[PDB]
C-alpha cells in the first residue's frame, strides 16, 4: 500500500543548533527505515516562514533520497502551527508535487512548543486535513508537553484515537527512542 508521507518540522528560534541538528538526524533515520517506491517523502520547515526542502517528486526521482536531508538550513522565527498545517494540506499533496492519488496520506508534525501568534486556529485547517483523509501525528517534545496546555495542543493536531497519534519526549535526544514506535504505527497504515 502506497504512503505518501510529510515531515512538517518547526524551526523556531527556540530550538539549539545542536537540538535542530538532532532533529534531522530523527527525520533521516525514520526515513531510512522505508524503502520507495511504496513510501515516498516530502519535507516541509515551518517557524512564521515556511519552506518546502523537497517534494514528493524530487524525493521520487534521486538517486540519493536521504542526501535531499543534507542541507537543510533551520529558518528560525515563530511557530505558526495552524498555518504550517494549512500550507502542507492545501499544496504538498497535490499530483503537481509529486503525490499519488491512490497512496496513503500522512503528515508527521515535530514542535517544541505550542502555536503563539498564528492568525489562523486549529478550527480553521483540521476540518480540511480530516475531509482529505490526512493521517497526522503529532510530536512534542519538550517538558511543558507534559501539563494540559500544551497535551490539547497535540490532540488538536493529530488524528484520533489521540493516543495513537501522539508522541510526548522529553528533549530532543529522546526523539530516537520513538522511532521504532513511530516505525511500527506507519507500518501499520
Amino acid at each position: 500500500q502506497e504512503q505518501d508521507i510529510v515531515f512538517l518540522i518547526d524551526g523556531s528560534g527556540s530550538i539549539s543548533s545542536r537540538n535542530f541538528a538532532t532533529m534531522m538526524n530523527f527525520v533521516r533515520a525514520v526515513i531510512s527505515q522505508f524503502q520507495r517506491p511504496s513510501t515516498q517523502f516530502s519535507l516541509m520547515q515551518f517557524s512564521n516562514k515556511f519552506q518546502t526542502h523537497f517534494t514528493f517528486e524530487e524525493f521520487r526521482r534521486s538517486s540519493n533520497p536521504l542526501s535531499l536531508l543534507a542541507s537543510v538550513h533551520q529558518l528560525q522565527g515563530f511557530t505558526y502551527t495552524a498555518t504550517a498545517i494549512q500550507n502542507v494540506v492545501h499544496r504538498l499533496f497535490h499530483a503537481s508535487y509529486g503525490a499519488r492519488r491512490d497512496a496513503a496520506k500522512i503528515l508527521i508534525v515535530i514542535t517544541d512548543g505550542k502555536k503563539e501568534g498564528d492568525s489562523l486556529d486549529y478550527k480553521d485547517v483540521i476540518p480540511m486535513a480530516d475531509a482529505a483523509g490526512i493521517i497526522r501525528y503529532a510530536i512534542g517534545v519538550g517538558l511543558a508537553f507534559q501539563n494540559r496546555n500544551s497535551w490539547k495542543e497535540l490532540n488538536d493536531i493529530a488524528s484520533k484515537p489521540s493516543q495513537e497519534h501522539i508522541f510526548k519526549v522529553e528533549d530532543f535526544d529522546a526523539l530516537k527512542d520513538i522511532q521504532n514506535q513511530l516505525k511500527e504505527k506507519i507500518f501499520a497504515i
